[PDB]
């Protein structure tokens, strides 16, 4: 096909949960084991082939850190879909992922696509997230919901290609 889209994502979520792995894996095809914690964001694009349409995203891959909580609008703002990740195998990051998915529904634009990563899914042996209650929430506040592995690749390509489809 010849047509071209382009679209803003933007990734949110917890320190360390691996929102910069997702982005390599997807980009780069990438995987890093020892990944430095990203400061204030850093910036990728990648174009897939989707259908007869050509799909080009341009990702803000945010820093985590609650220190850099005050500059998220400058990322999501004009974002027209959000990747929200946690590591399954942290409770306390699913909570702070639902926040983030607050923030987005009542700050971000009102059509925005909110996708939900349960990350590290290949460390299942150490869960602490049940993918059934995981998969409800996301059901009720209309989410895409995956879980990935950065480090094996599931899932990375589909989670973007599935937000690909909806835009
Ligand atoms: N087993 C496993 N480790 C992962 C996965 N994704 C990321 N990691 C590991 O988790 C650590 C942190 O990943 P990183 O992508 O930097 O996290 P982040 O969410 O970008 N952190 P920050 O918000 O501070 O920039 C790294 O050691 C990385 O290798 C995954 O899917 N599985
Ligand atoms: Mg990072």
């Amino acid at each position: 096909g010849n047509k071209i889209c382009q679209f803003k994502l933007v990734l949110l979520g917890e320190s360390l949960v691996g929102k910069s792995s997702l982005v390599l894996r997807f980009v780069k095809g990438q995987f890093h084991e020892f990944q430095e914690s990203t400061i204030g964001a850093a910036f990728l694009t990648q174009t897939v082939c989707l259908d007869d349409t050509t799909v080009k995203f341009e990702i803000w891959d945010t820093a985590g850190q609650e220190r850099y909580h005050s500059l998220a609008p400058m990322y999501y703002r004009g974002a027209q879909a959000a990747i929200v990740v946690y590591d399954i195998t942290n409770e306390e990051s699913f909570a702070r992922a639902k926040n983030w998915v607050k923030e987005l529904q009542r700050q971000a634009s009102p059509n925005i696509v909110i996708a939900l990563s349960g990350n590290k899914a290949d460390l299942a042996n150490k869960r602490a997230v049940d993918f059934q209650e995981a998969q409800s929430y996301a059901d009720d506040n209309s989410l895409l919901f995956m879980e990935t592995s950065a480090k094996t690749s599931m899932n990375v390509n589909e989670i973007f290609m599935a937000i690909a489809k909806k835009l």
